[PDB]
């Protein structure tokens, strides 16, 4: 169930999601943004369920395509700072789900976001160990897909 | 115009939210479910939009409910870190104002929350000239409705 793929985040595993964010959260604009345009760079298959954006390869000057990522990225705060409460985090990560499930993303599609994720962190010097930690957290989400 | 809206949050304006935000904002669980249901309690009529929830009556006890409530809260962090930039502020009010207006929520009805922000306040001893702060950055959402 989705409250055990959230019971199994570890302290190490928390302790990392938390130092990376420290970083990659400081800035939810402009990483925000870069995680979304390399979503689209890397997966083209995507671009077309993003069409109410507009754009997207107008990037920062498309206003709603920066409106979404900075959103994006409070998505991830609030996943964060409900870590230490599974019952917390999960409620929040089924609303989100249903967010998606909507618009026809299985778990796998939304699997996509590991390969960005892993770039943005690279971007900052956070190695594979951290991107290993951040794909636990998207498994979470997944198991609500 | 949500320009012009966004132009009436004046250095005054924004430090009254900045200050009772650190206050209400450290909450986001606890104060996030009072503003929600305190919407519900008082203006009844809303309700019916709110049907996924299900049982709203239950607060707390309510996994959806509760989901809800802290993203709720999230959007409102969202709007606080964006007053430096109304660029970005206004962008982001864009977003959120398309999430209601496909649930045919008016600018009138959205206009409902101002009484449960009053309440929440007060709770915490923060009065009208607090009150009147926030109803100016729900003017912003209105404009874009
Ligand atoms: C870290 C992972 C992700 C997070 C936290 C996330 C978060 C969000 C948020 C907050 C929204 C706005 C929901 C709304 O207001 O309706 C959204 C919309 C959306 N997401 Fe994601 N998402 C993620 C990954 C993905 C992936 C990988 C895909 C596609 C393969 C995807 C597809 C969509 C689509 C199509 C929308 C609708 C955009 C629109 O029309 O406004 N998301 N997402
Ligand atoms: C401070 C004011 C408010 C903020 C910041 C706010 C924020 C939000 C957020 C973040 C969502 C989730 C969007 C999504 O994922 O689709 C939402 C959903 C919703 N809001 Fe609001 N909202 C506010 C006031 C109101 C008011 C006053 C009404 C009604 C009179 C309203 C009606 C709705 C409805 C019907 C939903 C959909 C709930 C669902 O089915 O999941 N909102 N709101």
């Amino acid at each position: 169930s989705v409250y055990d793929a959230a019971a199994q985040l570890t302290a190490d595993v928390k302790k990392d999601l938390r130092d990376s964010w420290k970083v990659i959260g400081s800035d939810k604009k402009g990483n925000g943004v870069a995680l979304a345009t390399t979503l689209f760079a890397d997966n083209q298959e995507t671009i077309g369920y993003f069409k109410r954006l507009g754009d997207v390869s107008q990037g920062m000057a498309n206003d709603k395509l920066r409106g979404h990522s900075i959103t994006l990225m409070y998505a991830l705060q609030n996943f964060i700072d409900q870590l230490d409460n599974p019952d917390d985090l999960v409620c929040v990560v089924e609303k989100f789900a249903v967010n998606h499930i909507t618009r026809k993303i299985s778990a796998a599609e939304f699997g996509k976001i590991n390969g960005p994720i892993k770039k943005v962190l690279a971007s900052k010097n956070f190695g594979d160990k951290y991107a290993n930690a951040w794909a636990k957290l998207v498994a979470v989400v997944q198991a609500a897909l």
